[PDB]
């Protein structure tokens, strides 16, 4: 079996790398060891930067999020009963942000994917990379019980954290950077009108909650709950008074609640490789690096990892300089880093921790003080929650 | 014995809350444990915001200042084989800051509480205060041997850290906020030309380094080292050798050295108590709060703690409003939790902490590499740096 770009991997990453090396016309197959019924399970995403939409937008899959997907100006953080609105537009010279699921988004790059007729192997057991340093590496992988081998001239690894292609690297030619969190999201999706137009990040003393939306009639809320933490001691109503608890008062009282659609708990991790590369293997999104969800910063990551190795991968085919994709890396960190400050900052400003001594609580009132009541704290957000420009290639 | 104003201290604070108040014709007397000569010997600080040079006008003691002091317009900070210089004129908006040594400041406040004929006891050994909830406070101690008493309407603690003051309050009246730093500052003072005509902070991995300056002709230096260090363990060669290595190789190369005229640790502390008052004791500068030095912010609180007090004895006394004491923790607080705040942040981004694991070493670096390459980031240093505007008062 042969291709040009192997990509493991059918979550966003590899779906929209696919998309966009097809649509150039170099040929790609994605391996995945779900079915698309539990790749589509997974809520995820709702905050896409611009520079998301306008890769969709290149890959051409962009008519339901044109019409679907809202576009946001401003959102509001709460702190010590004040409610301070972020006017982002105004504050990063116009750059907005666009709240689109990411359920959908993976939806109309699998619907993209069937219709032009590209190659998409799901529930491919026990996948494996071979001869990474060679000028033919190739994946073995198992369909209902045989072994088939795909050779390829280079691989994407756009599996996730948990996924087969960091681990296919010699540990010894990588440095980890992480740091665990003392815990995670507890999220609710509901079918029911949001509690504003905007979203709202709130800091209380009882810890973190979060005000987000799909529509203008589906809602996600997340509260700050510890790594203890058990999804089913957590009824529909128990989860509805708690984040009614930690909002400002003539924000709970208008909440619409309602039954769940989906509730899950997410840990909260920051974590980096360096090298995001070996030989023929280059890693994409998760597989690569983790944010917490606080700057909702992790998939609009994986847009520019991928839109740097396809610009990387399109030189290499297209223009013969092969040479190009030792930059990947390169590129590819400075971006990742200071995405990785900015979630850091915003999780240690909004959420409760442990063992907090009455000095960090005081810094940590007076970080949303000074960086909310500052014009030049307000932009310093602003720009980063838009998210910071994508650099130029050569 | 009997005044108005009665000021615990001799240092800055209360000198120049002495010398403004006599010029408004409100008697007031200086007590001080020490010699004139003890207190002239501290090196301290050198770097002066705006709002330090105009009360210094305002109490009419600046003939010196504005002729020997410096302007500066910009500071620069090394990091990585980078120095990045932050234009802080054009960042804050036209404010800049003016480099005066300590020692010169409180000489001319001490020149001119004399000339004036204002009272101040030196070597008041063992003071006292007493009926701090009366309309009648009054102070006890000694000099050369006889126990006298002094009867006044205020007081006014402006006596440092260690001072006899806030320990005269009942503890369960106060909040301490502290966070104590595992290291210290090692100065040195030669008269040597500076080695640059604006300062440079410099991050290295042995650790912090400070280029700094008094005049022309004299420059004062800093390296962290340890809490375990003593000064004698430190000759003017050893600190010579171990400054050039943690600054940039251009640098290093033109550095003028000498042998000291000063040379002494100093511990690094933040510290606050909540509120600043109690009765008719009102606590100002180091007395109140501590900030470490990397922000420049000590001696620049306790002038605008000073002009918080001056202006609201001058309201009780003029205008018979006497009420409003009861705001000066208020107003106080307010800038002092914004100083405190840039004041740690400089410490953690230019100094080298203990059992930093791999992820926070590269945070730091990150926050370097963004508020320094960002014209928002850039800002908000900046107009940390020259100094956030003081409070209107009523
Ligand atoms: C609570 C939560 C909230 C978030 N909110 C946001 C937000 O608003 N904005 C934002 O930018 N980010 C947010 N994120 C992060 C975002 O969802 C991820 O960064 C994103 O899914 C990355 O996509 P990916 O394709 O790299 O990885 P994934 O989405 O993990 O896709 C990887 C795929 O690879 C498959 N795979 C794994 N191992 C193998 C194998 N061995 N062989 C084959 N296939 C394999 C997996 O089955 C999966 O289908 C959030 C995440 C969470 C959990
Ligand atoms: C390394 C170093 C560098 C610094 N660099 C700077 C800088 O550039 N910029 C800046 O803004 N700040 C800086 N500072 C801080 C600054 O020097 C202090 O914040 C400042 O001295 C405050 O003045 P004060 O009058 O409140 O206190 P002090 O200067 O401590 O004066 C208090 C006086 O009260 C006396 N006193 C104490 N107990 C009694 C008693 N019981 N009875 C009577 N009198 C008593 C003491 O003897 C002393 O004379 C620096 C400090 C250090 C150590």
């Amino acid at each position: 079996m042969k291709t040009q770009v192997a990509i493991i991997g059918a979550g966003p990453s590899g779906l929209l790398l696919g998309q966009l090396l097809h649509k150039a016309g170099i040929d790609n197959v994605i391996l995945e060891r779900q079915t698309p019924d539990y790749v589509l399970g997974r809520i995820r995403a709702g905050v896409l930067e611009q520079g998301m939409v306008d890769l969709l937008r290149e890959a051409g899959v962009d008519r339901r999020m044109a019409r679907d997907g809202l576009v946001h100006e401003g959102v509001e953080i709460a702190f010590a009963g004040q409610r301070r609105r972020i006017d982002l537009k105004r504050l990063s010279g116009g750059k907005t942000v666009t709240v689109y699921g990411q359920t959908e988004v993976t939806r109309d790059l699998m619907e993209a994917r069937e219709a032009c007729g590209a190659t998409t192997v799901y529930q491919a057991a026990e996948v494996r990379l071979h001869d990474l340093q060679g000028e033919r590496p190739y994946v073995t992988f198992e369909r209902d019980g045989e072994r088939l081998r795909l050779d390829c001239d280079y691989i994407a690894g756009c599996d996730g954290f948990h996924g087969i292609s960091r681990q296919s690297i010699p540990a010894e030619r990588l440095k980890v950077f992480e740091r665990v969190y003392p815990f995670g999201w507890l999220g609710l999706l509901a079918d029911t009108p949001p509690v504003s137009h905007e979203l709202i990040f709130a800091n209380h003393p009882r810890g973190f909650a979060l005000c987000s939306q799909r529509s203008a009639t589906r809602s996600r809320y997340y509260v700050q709950v510890p790594l203890s933490e058990k999804v089913e001691d957590w009824s529909d109503e128990r989860f509805w008074t708690e984040l009614k608890a930690r909002l400002p008062s003539e924000v709970a009282e208008k909440l619409v609640t309602g039954p769940s659609l989906e509730k899950s708990i997410a840990p909260l991790r920051s974590f980096v490789v360096e090298p995001m590369q070996h030989g023929r293997l280059f890693l994409a999104g998760d597989a690569a690096h983790i944010v917490p969800p606080t700057g909702a910063k992790g998939l609009n990551l994986a847009a520019s990892d991928v839109s740097t190795l396809y610009r990387l991968l399109l030189k290499a085919y297209r223009e013969g300089r092969g040479e190009l994709l030792e930059r990947y890396s390169a590129i590819c960190l400075r971006r990742i880093w200071k995405a990785e400050r900015f979630s850091w900052w915003m999780t240690s400003v909004l959420h409760r921790f442990p063992d907090t001594d009455a000095f960090s609580q005081r810094i940590q009132q007076t970080e949303l003080e000074y960086y909310l009541g500052s014009e030049a704290g307000l932009a310093t957000i602003a720009e980063n929650y838009v998210g910071l420009p994508y650099e130029e290639i050569e």
